[PDB]
RNA sequence: GUAGGACCAUG
DNA sequence: CCATGGTCCTA
C-alpha cells in the first residue's frame, strides 16, 4: 500500500531505463499514487515496492505504444447464423460477410475506449495534463498538479451505459472529474459536458473522428512492419 | 434466510390452476424443489411467502411464452463504423449494412441460450425432468425428483466461456451437473458428454438446429399479427 | 440506485 | 479448476 519513501528517485531511474522522454510525466504520476496509494493498482510485486515502480515504468510506457484493433480469436456459433436468416431474414449469400462483420465490429467497440483516451492525451499532455498510461492507476486516466498544488483527475469512459463500479475515494486532491463520451439511448455526443480543464475547448467529435481516421490509416499502414 | 410457507404446496397447485393447470403439476414441484432448497430461490414480496408463490406461477408461465429475438434498443456509436472502414477495410457503401447486421447478430446471439432450455425441455420433459422456466431458480435450468427421492439438478450454457458462480450451495440434492454446448476456441459441439439422465440419447446438435428452425418458423407467425 | 443474461480478454 | 478485467445489452 504505502510507497517506498524515494519513490520519485527510483521512478526517475527506471523510466530513464526505458524511455526518457517520459520520465518526468511517470515521475509525477507515482507522486500522485505515493500521495493516493488507494488509486494505485495490482500489476508480481507488492505496490508501492522500487520492484513495483520498475515494472510500472515498463507498463506505462507499453500504454502509449499502438494498439492494434483484433477481431475476437473465437469459432463463432452457427446457430446464430441460422437465426439471421430464419428469423431475421438475411439473405443465405450474405450469412458469411454478416459473420465477418459481427466479429470485425466486436473488435472496433474493444478499442474505441482506448482511441478516446489517446485522442484526449493528444490534446490536453500540452497543457500539462498527464495520460496514465498502462494499468497501474485505477479509475483515473488523467492527472494534474495545478497552480495551487492541488491534484486534479479526470476519469473518461466512451458510453454512459457502464456500471461505474472499482472507485475507492482520493485522499489528496479534488474529487475525481468523471465523463462520457456517447448516450446509449439517444442521439449526438456529450462533448459539451467534457469538464473544465486547460485544453478543453480544443475537444469535439469531429476532432476525435479525424484523430481516429488519421491513427487507424496509420496503424494500417504499418501492418506489414 | 427466508423460508417457504408450510402450505406452499396447495399455494402453488391453487396459483397455478388460475394460470394455466396443465403446468400445475410441474410448478408445484418446482416449489418443491425450493421448499427444499430456499436459498435457490431467486428474487423476484418476500421469498416463500403466498404473495411470492403467486407472483412466480405467472412468471413460471410467461417463461415458457415464446421470446422474440429483438436488436437493442440503443443507438449504435457511430465510430464503431469508422473504425470498420479506416482499419478493417470495410468499404463506405457496406456500413450501413454492417452496423444492422451486428445489431441482429447481437439480438440473435442473446436468444440462443433461451432457444437451447425450450430444446432441451422438449425432449426431457416427457422423462420427468422439470424446466424451471421464468427466472425462478437461482442457477439452475432443470430439476428431478429421482427413484431414491433425492433432488437432482442441472445448469446449462451456450457457451464454456461463462463465469461460474451465483448459485448458493444446495441444501437438499446432489451438486448441481453443469454443462455447456460450443466451445469458445474450437469447432464442434459438446452433446456428447450432456450429463446422464432419462432422454438424453434424444438430443443431439442436429435436433437442436432442427427445433430452432421450427421454433422460429412459428415466431415469424406470430410476429406477423 | 439494484439485479440479470450474452460476448470477449488477462493471470 | 480457480479469479480478474472490459465491452455490449436487458430488466
Amino acid at each position: 500500500s504505502k510507497f517506498i519513501q524515494n519513490a520519485a528517485e527510483i521512478a526517475k531511474k527506471a523510466m530513464d531505463s526505458v524511455d526518457p522522454s517520459l520520465s518526468e510525466k511517470f515521475t509525477i504520476v507515482i507522486r500522485f499514487l505515493t500521495d493516493n496509494p488507494d488509486a494505485a493498482s495490482a500489476l508480481r510485486s507488492i505496490v508501492g515496492t522500487e520492484e513495483y515502480i520498475i515494472a510500472s515504468a515498463t507498463n506505462f510506457k507499453k500504454g502509449r505504444d499502438p494498439r492494434t484493433p483484433l477481431p475476437p480469436s473465437t469459432i463463432p456459433d452457427e446457430m446464430v447464423s441460422v437465426i439471421l436468416n430464419k428469423y431475421f431474414e438475411v439473405p443465405s449469400e450474405e450469412l458469411e460477410k454478416a459473420e465477418e462483420w459481427h466479429r470485425l465490429s466486436m473488435g472496433a467497440e474493444n478499442i474505441v475506449g482506448d482511441l478516446l483516451e489517446r485522442y484526449i492525451a493528444e490534446v490536453i499532455e500540452p497543457h500539462g495534463w498527464i495520460w496514465c498510461s498502462g494499468s497501474m492507476v485505477r479509475a483515473v486516466d488523467f492527472i494534474y498538479c495545478d497552480s495551487e498544488n492541488v491534484w486534479q483527475s479526470l476519469q473518461v469512459k466512451n458510453r454512459d451505459n457502464t456500471e461505474n463500479s472499482s472507485s475507492a475515494a482520493i485522499r489528496h486532491g479534488t474529487p475525481i472529474k468523471k465523463w462520457f463520451r456517447t448516450f446509449s439511448k439517444k442521439r449526438g455526443d456529450n462533448w459539451d459536458k467534457f469538464p473544465s480543464l486547460e485544453g478543453k475547448e480544443n475537444l469535439s467529435e469531429k476532432g476525435f473522428k479525424l484523430y481516429v481516421e488519421k491513427y487507424l490509416s496509420a496503424l494500417r499502414a504499418i501492418k506489414a512492419l
